[PDB]
């Protein structure tokens, strides 16, 4: 029993975790095999033109007590990759994936190469994090694990002011219409991920938090019109598959248990909670309430 | 910018996680240097958890009944000792994992992270707090015994919880790696219950200054309170009591944030009376106490 906001076990991403500074700039990078990704306003804007006036020894990469020496570097989008002498002999089984808002994953939270931290969090439908993160953090990264293969997912590279966090893919590309320039921005409006409130239902239901459920059911369409309503996401048909295997679990219908979702958008919690909490949590997804509630391993 | 429920990296600690089976019983061992350290009822069988006699059990074997997997590599155990409610397993083999470690008793309010395993193997890891009752709130099933709560002091690992039981509440029991309980509890299947829960009204109040922090101030009033005073409203919504020692520890957040203790203590008394009335501090609707004065510190400023 219990129910948390649980991380991957963050040991293969802290042997990658090194410091990288280039003139009065510090940030973390990822040390993969015989190349450094890190954020590309390390060399802070015209960045290739910034990059053609650096040389290799400009960049200091040290990984411990260790400098590694950079013998090449070049710019995939926004992510700086520099090329060393060593390969990095803990590297572990890893791909480079691209998630979508609503997909969960770990931060391993960095400053000077150094781990400090390891925390879950999503990717929110407006493509920020509400991550916890301070200067020095930029290069933190975001994975998830399967089996033994590390999935990267994430680079931090700014702060937005509302507070919220922004980054890219392992790629460079970033999540959202963000630009890693000193700009106006500001995170678009927020909504809740409709499909994880569903799931983290499903979770106190397993854990035997069961006042919420009532004998109604709703249509899909008429679930969409209340929970458009409330500045939740849809739902749709493949969110209604993806929680198939929570609904036979529990023998609560998916559309069954969006009736109780939608009493409780409308009624509120009259002084109750759900696993805990007084808000509708949505930063666990049908996936991550299955491995939690059967405990996977890696 | 931002508050977020912050676990320890848990490297240092995968690489001590090893599976130890006794019988028909498999559970997780703590392996550093060359010592296995897992709860002593992974020697117990079906008619055996409601009154073991772990001294009687315990004498009846041999080294070679305890099986150490350390990945797919079996350890040879060389000896074994009882400590408390912990077995020692002696193995043939130094960890070279082994990190700089240290063996602490924590208190109640003190907070931790947690690495559950399953079978030798780390499935995740969590943030959590010894409850005042001492029992933990954490996210165990069948198999997690022997999973270990720790924090890191710069490069040092400070172990300080090892999971024994879950109690029928939900809630989990366990030892400090002395195989000292925390709390009345026993490794008997006996009729055990967690004491009335409380909330550590020390960690409350660091995550309002917390909040303070990062620029919320729509909870603070303009009144103040006698300590004595604010221990009475506390008692009535079921929070621990303030002591001086408290206030002395909060005395860094009161001075960086200009909210004396006793000021921070009348808006803790006024948000007990009034509710939120639909607003939310730091992302959270309900007043947040597993986070201590000194996590607080350390996440906001470093
Ligand atoms: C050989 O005996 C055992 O292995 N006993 C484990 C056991 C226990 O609580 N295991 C579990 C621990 N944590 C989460 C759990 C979630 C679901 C189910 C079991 C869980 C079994 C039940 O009664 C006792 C009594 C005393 C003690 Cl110290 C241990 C236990
Ligand atoms: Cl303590």
């Amino acid at each position: 029993s219990g129910f948390r906001k649980m991380a991957f076990p963050s040991g293969k991403v802290e042997g990658c975790m090194v410091q990288v500074t280039c003139g009065t700039t510090t940030l973390n990078g990822l040390w993969l095999d015989d190349v450094v990704y890190c954020p590309r306003h390390v060399i802070c804007p015209n960045y290739e033109d910034l990059l053609i006036r650096k040389s290799n020894h400009n960049f200091l990469v040290q990984a411990g007590n260790v400098q590694l020496r950079v013998i090449g570097h070049s710019m995939q989008n926004c992510v700086l990759k520099l090329k060393v002498d060593t390969a990095n002999p803990k590297t572990p089984k890893y791909k480079f994936v691209r998630i979508q808002p609503g997909q969960t994953f770990s931060v391993l939270a960095c400053y000077n190469g150094s781990p400090s931290g390891v925390y879950q969090c999503a990717m929110r439908p407006n493509f920020t994090i509400k991550g916890s993160f301070l200067n020095g953090s930029c290069g933190s990264v975001g994975f998830n694990i399967d089996y033994d293969c590390v999935s990267f997912c994430y680079m931090h590279h700014m702060e937005l002011p509302t507070g919220v966090h922004a980054g890219t893919d392992l790629e460079g590309n970033f999540y959202g219409p963000f630009v890693d320039r000193q700009t106006a921005q500001a995170a678009g409006t927020d909504t809740t991920i409709t499909v994880n409130v569903l799931a983290w239902l499903y979770a106190a239901v397993i854990n035997g938090d069961r006042w919420f459920l009532n004998r109604f059911t709703t249509t899909l369409n008429d679930f969409n019109l209340v929970a458009m309503k409330y500045n939740y996401e849809p739902l749709t048909q493949d969110h209604v598959d993806i929680l198939g295997p929570l609904s036979a679990q529990t023998g609560i219908a998916v559309l069954d248990m969006c009736a109780s979702l939608k009493e409780l958008l409308q009624n509120g919690m009259n002084g109750r909670t759900i696993l805990g909490s007084a808000l509708l949590e949505d930063e666990f997804t049908p996936f991550d309430v299955v491995r939690q509630c059967s405990g996977v391993t890696f």
